């Protein structure tokens, strides 16, 4: 069904100006009227492909007279043939004729047997051409210009094509839907394993995000591993001879981003936070809770899942980890058996799936190795209270079209490692962070001045990326992304990035970059960091704040509250940025009674299944509501932003909350309650 002939048809009399290019699936090569006004008229048109059948075969169209037809250059009509069985021959056909007065074009190709059945080649006959880098049985190729043997006439690559689906099929026409332009001389534009026809036309692999079906997007896997939770234990040692003692582990949940510290690195990062809220009963340091001892070593066990937050998916080989410990030590290496994934890895999804269980470091497997740490580490952990996942690049085969079966497989040929460097060598690179706060990667084809290649791709401005890549639109003057102005995101670049597009505003007389988005170029090797400005971005881009104006205004929306708590809708993006909240009473001369006044202790706020926000003023008050001893005594209530979360007791012990930095987001008297 995506099988059969490829045809080009022509408006002129000589192959110049192409106005379609399908398949056809039979030898039935018509395209009736109705599938397409000027230029509806088709003076000539070219086939190409394979036949594969043991017999004397006559050829025969519907227009001889019109029609020179080739078996592997050799001249069939302008004769009995002999085609053998499990064999495959090179099919040309072309057709002229002038002056037509029909729309469309009606054009049979048939066969006769020794039989002397004549009938319409079947699809079990035909196969399209050979459209890729290399011969396999099947070579490439009165000739359609075609540099790059993608399929796609080097003039509409050049001039712009659109590609719409007929009944059953893709017509590829002339842009006069998506516009789309390519590079005539790149098979696949954006230097990925796709080329620039089988994207458009659908000859790709199913799981390519829907982004990367545009030649000018780049489709390649992006990998990160997501920690959900972490178990640390007091190693077993050959002096200890006794293993029947109590539990003593430390279990904390844990929340993992991928990471972007704009920069040149195509690196894979993640930066793993442990929980500091309260899970266990006493304030013991980490070592008293697991009864470590100077000289003993603990262990951690934790689950993870891989993340692929790219463009194309990974099959066979997961990238290796280092779970790293500070800046430089490495605790563990993370692999999984090459070969044997339990699924694919898709993009925009996981592996395992999350509708299954996640992967244990040492799963329940006698080979696993014991994550160690010895008493200094350990006690760094406890302070830091941070891991960092370093993920390489290596991602296996590839899955890729083949022509003669019109089936997508992996190729164990095809390996994502020979075509990553060219990927990032020829694209501009756009990090964005509009989908909930989380760094999303893309690639998008730009020209580099200095290679002639890469020049001979369409010019790709600021604008158009962001529609393309990320989904940006325009629905009334402005560009936007799911309802949000780009004005609301700031727009961040390396040095060399910076200075190019210092210039080129300078070369537009242009003051502000959000007025010329449709006039600024971007070139290979660009980095661009695209932000949600209500928030405050640490050094990994990760957001963790926002200014108190914005805080405020997030919490004005109060549903309802008590003695109990307060039931608020808050923003999604707003909730990620905090820790938790304290809760005050202040009394008539201001002074204040701290109700969760613990470091660890103000994580009292909860999403309903309603959306809505709950923060419970019970939960670290001995389950009781708050007791208002006069009316006019206040409850107050203050968020708590990450960057200003304290994590451990301060240097002298104190576990309280003195001195935190606190937003004021409520504030009502006992009889406003
Ligand atoms: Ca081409
Ligand atoms: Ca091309």
């Amino acid at each position: 069904s995506s099988q059969g002939l490829l045809g080009y048809y022509f408006s002129d009399l000589n192959f110049q100006a192409p106005m379609v290019v399908t398949s056809s699936t039979t030898g039935d090569l018509s395209i009736p009227s109705s599938e397409l006004s000027e230029n509806q008229y088709f003076q000539s048109a070219i086939w190409s492909g394979f036949i594969k059948v043991s017999d004397e075969y006559t050829f025969a169209t519907s227009a001889d007279n019109h029609v020179t037809m080739w078996v592997d250059d050799q001249e069939v009509i302008n004769n009995k043939i002999r085609l053998e069985k499990g064999r495959l021959y090179q099919i040309k056909i072309q057709y002229q004729r002038e002056n037509p007065t029909e729309k469309g074009l009606d054009f049979k190709l048939y066969w006769t047997d020794s039989q002397n059945k004549k009938e319409v080649i079947s699809s079990d006959n035909l196969q399209l051409p050979e459209l890729k880098q290399k011969s396999s049985s099947r070579k490439k190729r009165p000739t359609v210009p075609d540099r790059d043997n993608d399929g796609i006439p080097d003039s509409l690559e050049v001039e712009g094509y659109t590609v719409d689906v007929k009944n059953k099929r893709t017509f590829l026409s002339p842009w006069i839907l998506t516009k789309y332009k390519s590079s005539p001389e790149k098979w696949s534009t954006a230097s990925d394993p796709y080329s620039d026809f089988e994207k458009v036309t659908g000859r790709i692999d199913k799981n390519v995000s829907p982004e990367a079906r545009h030649p000018l997007v780049a489709a390649y896997p992006i990998v990160h591993v997501d920690m959900e939770n972490i178990i640390l234990s007091k190693n077993e040692d050959q002096s200890t001879q006794n293993t029947d003692s109590q539990t003593r582990t430390i279990s904390k949940n844990t929340s993992t981003s991928r990471t972007h510290t704009a920069g040149f690195s195509n690196s894979n990062s993640s930066t793993v936070a442990i929980d500091h809220s309260l899970s266990l009963a006493g304030e013991r340091t980490w070592a008293e809770t697991m009864g470590l001892n100077t000289a003993d070593t603990a262990r951690l066990n934790a689950n993870i899942r891989y993340v692929n937050t790219g463009t194309a998916p990974i099959y066979n080989v997961l990238p290796t980890t280092s779970l790293v410990l500070g800046k430089n030590q490495t605790l563990a290496t993370i692999k999984a058996k090459e070969n044997q994934l339990s699924q694919i890895l898709a993009p925009n999804n996981y592996y395992p799936s999350k509708n299954l269980a996640p992967i244990a470091l040492n799963a329940q497997d006698f080979s696993s190795t014991p994550i160690t740490m010895n008493y200094n580490q350990f006690l760094e952990l406890e302070k830091t209270k941070q891991l960092r996942l370093d993920t390489d690049q290596v991602y296996g085969n590839i899955a890729t079209y083949n022509f003669e079966n019109g089936r997508v497989r992996v190729d164990t040929g095809s390996n994502w490692s020979e075509v990553l460097p060219q990927i990032q060598e020829t694209t501009a690179r756009i990090i964005f962070n509009g989908k909930d706060l989380n760094l999303v990667e893309r690639r998008i084809a730009a020209v580099n001045p200095s290679d002639p290649l890469e020049t001979t791709k369409p010019d790709m401005t600021l604008k158009e990326a962001l529609k393309i890549a990320f989904g940006f639109n325009e629905p009334n003057g402005n560009l936007q992304y799911q309802g949000k102005d780009i004005t609301e995101f700031d727009f961040n670049f390396d040095q060399q990035t910076s200075q190019n597009i210092k210039n080129q505003l300078a070369e537009l007389n242009a003051t502000n970059i959000y007025t010329v988005l449709d006039k600024i170029k971007l070139n290979a090797k660009m980095n661009i960091l695209i932000r949600d400005k209500r928030f405050h971005y640490d050094r990994n881009n990760i957001a963790v704040g926002a200014d108190e104006s914005v805080v405020k205004e997030a919490h004005r929306e109060v549903i309802n509250s008590s003695t109990e708590g307060l039931l608020l809708n808050i923003d999604k993006d707003i909730r990620k940025i905090l820790s938790g909240y304290i809760v005050e009473i202040e009394d008539t001369e201001g002074l204040k009674e701290v109700i969760n006044d613990r470091y660890d202790m103000l994580n009292i706020s909860s999403l309903r299944q309603d959306g809505k926000t709950f923060i419970d003023f019970k939960k670290y008050n001995d389950k009781l509501p708050l007791y208002i001893s006069n009316p006019n005594y206040k409850v107050n209530v203050y968020a708590v932003t990450k960057e200003n979360t304290i994590i451990n007791p301060s240097e002298n012990g104190d576990t309280s909350t003195n001195g935190i930095k606190k937003i004021l987001i409520f504030s009502k008297k006992g009889y406003e309650i």
